[PDB]
């Protein structure tokens, strides 16, 4: 199965200040809605709880705890390893859609990054990992909004 | 300024049966909405009338008549050269968003294509031109829907 990764980070690499995103870049989330439509996503438990489920997406949620989910559209996995083995029988394609921890543990398995950088440098204590130079930008487009943002697609070369 | 082009075509190349699109693929238009967000779009006058202005988007519309719009978000030009010269004072980027005529006229200026191919072969007045080998696919993603669709980004090689 193909592993993609989709994130939005500030220019200082912040993705998270506790359970919040410390910015609202009007329009950016349309990109996430476009590329996740009828896809399978892999999310950490904290990101899943803070951001909720959208319709027309399936979720693999990883926890080390006894946490569970009423949603029929969700499968809980005890590890990333297990989620990958599971997903591989359920889909051609999974989009890793966050957690700091999840991004750190999955970035090496990804063949395509969808990265949005927001024109702000806010307070924060979760950070996107460093992008290995095995990856190259193949597409980029700037957006003007309340806070500008840059969308880039990276492929593993 | 960089010229992109964004289109959605059936597998047989149909983009239009008169002023309608002969199909509705749930999900696909999210990609159009996310990539045109707060961008300048170049549209022919026929497409503009049949499909209407969207909010949060700027329009360069070309006519060979004295046709005009009812919208301070719209600039009418008598030619594509005039539209380009005018836009270049306002923006580093324009997305050509159709007409069959417009696509044919502008494909030679475009350095990035955003092409959605819908899994259907309907009847069609209007067709997307053939993609010259001057361009190469740099990204691709498949979507399952009521009608499946494939999204590809082509760059000028
Ligand atoms: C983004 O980022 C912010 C939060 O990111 P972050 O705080 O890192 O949260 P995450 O979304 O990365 O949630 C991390 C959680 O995922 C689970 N987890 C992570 N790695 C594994 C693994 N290998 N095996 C099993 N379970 C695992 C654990 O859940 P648990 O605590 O349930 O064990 C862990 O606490 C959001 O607010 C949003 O902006
Ligand atoms: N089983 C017919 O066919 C239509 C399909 O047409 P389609 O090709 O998609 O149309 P477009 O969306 O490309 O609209 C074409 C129109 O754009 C204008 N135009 C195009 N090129 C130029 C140029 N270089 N300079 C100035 N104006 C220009 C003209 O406006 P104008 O007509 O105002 O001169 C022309 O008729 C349907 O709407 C249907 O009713
Ligand atoms: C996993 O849950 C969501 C996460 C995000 C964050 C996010 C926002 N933008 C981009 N490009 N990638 C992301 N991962 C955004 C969301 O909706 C806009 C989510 O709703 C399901
Ligand atoms: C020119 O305005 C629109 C055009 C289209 C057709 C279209 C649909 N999908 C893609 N990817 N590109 C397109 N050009 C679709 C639209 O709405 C979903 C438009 O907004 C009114």
């Amino acid at each position: 199965m193909k592993v993609s990764l989709m994130a939005a980070k500030a220019k200082n690499g912040v993705i998270g200040c506790g359970p919040h995103i410390p910015w609202s870049a009007k329009g950016e989330q349309l990109l996430f809605k476009a590329l996740t439509y009828n896809q399978w996503l892999l999310v950490g438990r904290k990101t899943f709880e803070s951001m909720g489920a959208l319709p027309n997406r399936k979720y693999a949620v990883v926890t080390r705890s006894a946490w569970t989910a009423d949603n029929d559209n969700v499968i809980v996995f005890p590890s990333i390893e297990e989620a990958m083995y599971g997903l591989a029988e359920l889909t051609d394609h999974v989009i890793v859609s966050g957690g700091g921890e999840i991004y750190r543990e999955t970035l090496p398995m990804a063949s395509t990054l969808h990265i949005s950088t927001i024109d702000i440098e806010p307070e924060g204590d979760v950070f996107f990992p460093n992008i290995p130079n095995t990856f190259e930008v193949v597409f980029e487009q700037h957006f003007s909004s309340n806070i500008n943002y840059c969308y880039q697609i990276w492929q593993k070369g």
